[PDB]
């Protein structure tokens, strides 16, 4: 059997670029490697207050998504996270696992409740257990996530260390799996700020489902430096616009940052940009084809929901079996 | 309707005599007038570390016990909480409803699940469109977080729970053998202050004899709660096995000894706990009666519980299951 890869995202916001190269760009290429087996991850996304309407239009939104990326269901398990019960069942085992003060010390909590400082909920708090109780249910190998989940995961690997040590070989380990390039895409107009999928200010973001005409405007408008004279080069520090810029457009080719830096010598801004937009626009618009051809087939998204769960049920459920047994419940008839 | 009461029965711990006297044999006379649920709440358990095969076995321990006092699982529904998924699916969905400040309001080194124990409460009572809790003394802050969040979900989503309330009234005063100020309690760490309900009768005779009296000269059997605590248990603990009046109880031990109340209340304890007993061990070893229980009640208890989160999934705006 193959090692297994397990990675979710959030049915709420709009997933960007930023969503694309930190994770789902890891998923597609993964897929043939290694056992792949993605959520939608809605039980996380409830964590912030969705309209109802809204978020069961963008779970479906969010699969249309995925398979529109290249997550290909014949080789892959896709499924919604609260179909599947086991997911529940573990977090709360998983809570008497974990320490109040590995949970009040994530950055997401954090910045998540300056954000929403009238709804600082439970499930906010106790995010990092669910998504650990999503990793080890499918004896998960490698988690491809961007920069920004990296604390959540190191928990999931202390989490499953722990129980591991008092019960067995229970769970697997996990690994991250952090992309070199785009691991953490930055705001267009405040290149300092990761770029975020519900920012209020859209100028901020490039969407994968916007107008691609709308994105190409946003890129051009993007924030760089004053540097005199206008030089492109790779320097976060100094200057985060322009590098943020590289590394989309290093992301969406495949070239280097050298490579990229080279072909840019004696070149300015403009230049850059130009070719950012021209390479995000060309990327979707194909992406955006694929989507609608998927979105608008309920009955395909309905049977793709089905099996996945189905085949996640299937690893869930021994996994769950097992931890309950480990802990000292009575096995369920 | 017929109202419908949740119960949450933990497994650690043996009951007492306060526990059966005082509560347990009252609701097992109450089984037709309400849809009694009892819940061996594994889950709220493993907030504190133990060791596994104990817990389950206190899972079984206690579900034969319950069945030993009388629970009709044909009457009642009695299911182990772990065997129905929905008691954490609904905690998941109810956390995203609870304010953190509510759980800081009931440090680093606690689990997760000592401080948030108190929403899958919610989630226990809030499936089963529970109109009734029996909370114990110190559980009155978790059902008022159980009713605003009961409340709190309706006002946005529409008439989706129950808001539970305390089932209000009291059966028999069990106090403490060694303390008689202090109620009788399951987990008394003091094992001499209870009377467990599988105790043979020379331990039940032991731990009366050591029972608190008091001085008086000439000793005298009457019922004085200020000034006679321990007597007046005493007293307390055998009209609640023989249903003999205070005033009776008085009458007969007039010119008597507590020496002779002790006997009494020792062989009256005993009684009630012999048929209890038998009942428990001819239960808790027949293994295919006991899965029968937790397999129909789990049944029973997962209908109702998946018909309460299909509505709140639905209300919530989740995806419907493809099944
Ligand atoms: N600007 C950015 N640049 C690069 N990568 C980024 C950027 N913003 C977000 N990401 C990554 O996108 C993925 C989905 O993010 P979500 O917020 O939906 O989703 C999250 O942040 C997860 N907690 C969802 C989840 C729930 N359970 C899991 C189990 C395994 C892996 C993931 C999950 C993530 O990989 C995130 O790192
Ligand atoms: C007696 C009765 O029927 N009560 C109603 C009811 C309803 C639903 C679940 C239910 O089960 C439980 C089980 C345990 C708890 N619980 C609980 O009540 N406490 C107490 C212990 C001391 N007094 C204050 C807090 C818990 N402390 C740790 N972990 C827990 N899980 C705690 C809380 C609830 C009980
Ligand atoms: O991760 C988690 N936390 C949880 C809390 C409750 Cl009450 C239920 C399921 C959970 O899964």
């Amino acid at each position: 059997t193959k090692p297994i890869v397990f990675s979710g995202a959030q049915p709420s916001g709009e997933l960007t670029i930023g969503n694309y190269m930190g994770a789902l760009r890891q998923w597609v290429n993964m897929q043939d490697d290694y056992h792949c087996i993605y959520c939608i991850v809605d039980q996380h996304a409830i964590t912030v207050r969705q309209d109802a309407q809204k978020l069961r239009k963008a779970t479906l939104d969010t699969l249309a998504l995925y398979l529109a990326c290249g997550i290909d269901p014949e080789k892959s398990t896709i499924f919604v996270q609260s179909h599947v019960p086991e997911h529940a069942q573990l977090g709360w085992a998983l809570n008497c696992y974990t320490y109040f003060g590995e949970l009040s010390r994530m950055t997401q909590f954090k910045d998540k409740s300056a954000r929403y400082a009238e709804n600082i909920n439970a499930g906010l708090f106790d995010y990092p257990v669910l998504m650990a109780a999503d990793i080890l249910l499918y004896q998960t190998n490698l988690v491809p996530v961007g920069e920004d989940q990296k604390q959540h995961l190191e928990l999931s690997r202390d989490i499953a260390q722990r129980f591991n040590a008092l019960y067995g070989e229970i769970f697997k380990v996990p690994e991250p799996f952090i992309p070199k390039s785009g691991a953490r895409v930055m705001s267009l107009l405040e290149p300092t700020k990761k770029m975020s999928k519900s920012d209020d200010n859209r100028n901020n973001v490039i969407g994968l489902l916007e107008d691609p005409k709308s994105v190409v405007k946003k890129i051009k408008r993007a924030v760089t430096d004053s540097d005199e004279p206008p030089v492109v080069r790779y320097d976060v520090q100094n200057k985060a616009g322009v590098s943020n810029l590289l590394d989309i457009l290093s992301a969406v080719t495949g070239q280097s940052i050298p490579e990229l830096e080279k072909q840019f010598e004696g070149k300015m801004y403009g230049h850059l940009k130009g070719e950012v937009a021209d390479a995000v626009s060309g990327m979707l618009t194909e992406l955006q084809e694929r989507y609608h051809r998927f979105r608008n087939d309920e009955a395909f998204l309905q049977q793709v929901m089905k099996d996945g769960a189905e085949k996640a049920s299937a690893h869930a459920s021994r996994t769950l079996k097992a931890v309950y047994e480990a802990i000292g419940f009575v096995a369920k008839r």
